[PDB]
């Protein structure tokens, strides 16, 4: 049944950014077919030159995110160079069965594995690294990302009209836990293996040292700011793997938003703020009305401006007055 | 457009009381005009005599709520007077653009500006004080509060039958970090500036030392409890500008509630506990049934009565033995 | 009135297991009596022999889960034996009136009460004890269960058609704050009211020591794992009457899920992961389409996997290779 099937063969792109896809599914159920090399690398994450050991799925924090349809099949490639030091796997939470494909998938440096499963679910799902006995170690080292799976007739909205984004942008948020010595100054290691010990230490406290999106501080600020223009449908993607966060456009609302990600339920509206779950991906749609800097954070403001969850939304457009303006006050009727 | 429109100057009330308001609209769209002061002051919020260097609007911790209709449009005159020593700003969750009016109203002491903007969505928002650089310190130091944009035809319920409240309330939680000494008593300081050093290192611990409603612990309890009698319908407005809370009636429900606090959504029926994340607002529609003493809480216990988000209700009537009754009182076995 | 309705006496059953019920109600409303005896024990929560005096109603952690049907009248039968050390009561967050009855249930060591409410909402409730004073001291050494008020019809799904489970379980989380000295060794007392100024010092953290399923860390594992079958539809009642959770079954979904627990509400569908909000019980209704092990967790992994908040599920069955499968088992590139 399955040979019947058309294969494609995918390149991800990283984050925030998003393959080319079709919203609404123009082609029958296909295998699409991914490819990921896992990458154990130091990553410098603050300002102050913080370095860690980042355990990466393509190289990035967040993985790729990856687009298909519902009852499509998803046949990935977890690739393990043997530069690594790590046992690794992937846990989806849109598999269903063997523990999300992490039991089926744990490579060791020098191997590789293919694991495929039934998009069986519309909905964004989180995607993560789980081995046995150092699960909470590889997720809060950024071994994480999500996966979108788009109803087969796209989004639609409370009354099933039909939704259409211009725009996509994934925004994977972090929780890092570095450990520090006694005057509170962060430590560097060798091999992450070094690092251990002091990591659960340091996770055991439940308090994150560092918050961020797209695996540093002001990664998505300045030159990096996401971009759009008045008129225009974002969709954005929003995914915390093991804390909950509480996303924020500044300046604007979340006028179609998922907080828990699942497609076949009816959005909310006009959020202006909204919870998603640890270990959950979100999504929020909305439509640009006035031009400007907009600031995407987390609203736990001591989270999002002391310990980095906040981004930059750069929008060009003609300013709407009637929406707000500065009042000019020579006048009594 | 506006010119031709009519206007309505609105005195605010301190909290937890509200301003005179229509549920369902006798007009079509207004201006509606309000003034709020900025105050710097001292601020005890606990029995062991804590002092805080409080940022106000209006005087009060939470600020004012204020009430409109979908449509109207808000123009609000902020004034920051001379004897205040910091600069202030203001961002309604309910506005669209300009980081929600903060990039319009940036005013320093003997400064004052005002906005105007439409109030395009229904619900209940935030607003609160984010200057560049120090947004988590202006929140924390009770620089909040909140906005209602009533539909044009009052609330309804989950099958679009008009709900219509006899008393409305308007409870805004606060947490607060104040920094201690070696030994783990409270420091104090002369000025807000004098402070700031500390309160970041304070909030970088993200735990709270006060977690209070209306602006101390006891604020709601005693001579203060809110009130009501067996038979009313009442709406609780709750805000939290940073951090989650988990809103709870001990010895009710929330019949009708609005976890997220927008209108256009229909309401999460007989809710015991619903969570309001941070930098939201929400709103509970309950009908009182029995009467007593009633304990409004964040249903985190710990949070609630060793910390402080607890406060009372003093409803009365008569009781009901059909809802409940002591078939036996405690007696020894 | 009452004198008039049929009684049924129920013989309750320790967690996860559930006392016998219909789904729907084959008679007309009755009033069901219940009885439990409260007892203050010392209970090993984990590997390491940590001991800790905990207060549980019926000798488990948490308290057996109540079934009844909408508008039934439930009548507790409440005994402190005169073994016990402390005075106690009950709320029932189901309940209406009297702190949700615990002003009306304070027995002291060597009483006892019967209290009768009805169940006038339907959904999943937390009940806990909350003696005026020590509330959190209570509600954090155990002292906590649920109780589900089904609608008379039973279950129904998004679109009204009927659900009915096969099986029902109950998973109560636990948070503990046991003190610890200088070292980090945790401290052991001989009688609860020794424990008590070290506990309002660790419960002040906010930071818990343990979080566990059923009592203790594994309780939920190994030869204690759920269990269930491939085909059969599974209800799981989760609460925790304290603090924010967010359960996930690794390799599954929450196809219909009432994160606040409310039966007039229409479940979520298809949820990877729900927050369920502390003093608050949800219900997630699965089907299981894959034999195995899954895990059922918290989904902080940081809670999950180091604090104790993770059990097991092990199902019996037929692999389904079209939902998922291993197309290159692990093996040298
Ligand atoms: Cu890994
Ligand atoms: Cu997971
Ligand atoms: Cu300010
Ligand atoms: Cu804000
Ligand atoms: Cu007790
Ligand atoms: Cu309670």
């Amino acid at each position: 049944d399955i040979s019947t099937l058309p294969r494609v063969k995918v390149d991800l792109v990283k984050p925030p950014f998003v393959h080319a896809h079709d919203q609404v599914a123009k082609t029958g159920p296909r295998v699409v077919e991914f490819t990921m090399t896992i990458e154990e690398k130091k990553l410098v994450i603050d300002r102050e030159g913080t370095e860690i050991h980042a355990m990466t799925f393509n190289g990035s924090v967040p993985g790729p995110l990856m687009v298909v349809h519902e009852n499509d099949y998803v046949e990935l490639r977890l690739i393990n160079p043997d530069t690594n030091t790590l046992l690794h796997n992937i846990d989806f939470h849109a598999a269903t069965g063997a523990l999300g494909g992490g039991a089926l998938t744990q490579v060791n440096p020098g191997e590789e594995t293919t694991l495929r499963f039934k998009a069986t679910k519309p909905g964004v799902f989180v995607y993560h690294c789980a081995p046995e006995g150092m699960v909470p170690w590889h997720v809060t080292s950024g071994m994480n990302g999500a996966i979108m799976v788009l109803p087969r007739d796209g989004l639609k909205d409370e009354k099933g009209q039909p939704l259409t984004y211009d725009k996509i942008y994934y925004v994977g948020e972090q929780d890092f836990y570095v450990p520090k010595d006694e005057a509170g100054n962060y430590k560097k290691y060798e091999t992450p293996g070094e690092a251990y010990e002091d990591a659960v230490k340091a996770m055991r406290t439940l308090t994150p040292t560092h918050i961020v999106f797209n695996g540093a501080v002001g990664a998505l600020t300045g030159d990096h700011a996401l971009t759009a223009a008045v008129g225009e449908r974002v969709l954005v993607v929003h995914s915390q793997a093991n804390r909950d966060t509480r996303p924020h456009l500044i300046g604007g609302h979340g006028d179609y938003v998922w907080a828990t990600g699942k497609f076949r339920n009816p959005p909310d509206l006009d959020q202006e703020t909204w919870l998603i779950p640890g270990g959950t991906a979100g999504a929020a749609f909305y439509t640009f009305r006035q031009p400007g800097v907009y600031a995407y954070v987390n609203h736990n403001l001591i989270e999002a401006f002391e310990l980095g969850a906040a981004g930059h939304f750069k929008v060009t457009g003609e300013w709407n007055d009637d929406l707000m303006t500065s009042v000019v006050k020579p006048a009594s009727m």
